[PDB]
């Protein structure tokens, strides 16, 4: 079933800008000074929304950037905040990636380069009954990628923009 989303602003990295919206996230030049919220992201580029799933089926949509820069998908809740955490599924995050020029599903040890033409809309479909995380594109509803997740925890929708002049925008 579809969910409104808000991003949470006491997650957010500070050099993040959101929207007044809190449907939008890009890279600024600077950190914001920002209190010290212990759910806050303080060095890798992450927002996370403020509504994590435990159960259930759940779809939302992302309108992306053209360029470089972003990633986006969920994070198990217990995903680290604090230091440099490597971006990859065993740290707690499974994601889609534009980066180099290229759509990537963020594997370890190895990224995987995907096949998609240029995207504008995205579709993430989240099962924690049936433990995956699908991506679409929005234009005739195409299958992009899924990973399967065995989730022991809630999962929050994630966003990353890790380059001035992307975006990232919950739909």
């Amino acid at each position: 079933e579809k969910v409104e989303l808000t991003l949470d602003p006491d997650t957010a990295n500070p050099r993040l800008i959101l929207s007044l919206d809190l449907k939008g996230v890009r890279l600024g030049e600077r950190a914001q000074d920002l209190p010290n919220h212990p759910c806050r992201f303080d060095t890798n580029t992450r927002v996370l929304a403020s509504c994590g799933f435990s159960s259930g089926r759940h779809h939302w949509e992302v309108e992306v950037g053209s360029k470089d820069g972003w990633a986006f998908g969920v994070a198990r809740e217990s995903v680290r905040r604090k230091g440099l955490t490597p971006f990859t599924p065993e740290e707690g995050v499974w994601a889609l990636q534009l980066n180099g020029g290229q759509y990537w599903a963020v594997t370890s040890p190895e990224r995987s380069p995907l096949s998609c033409g240029h995207l504008s809309r995205v579709r993430v479909a989240l099962d924690l009954e049936v433990g995956a995380v699908s991506f679409y594109a929005v234009e005739d509803m195409r299958h992009l990628y899924t990973f399967r997740v065995n989730f022991q925890e809630r999962v929050f929708p994630l966003f990353s923009v890790c380059s001035t002049g992307t975006y990232l925008r919950i739909w």
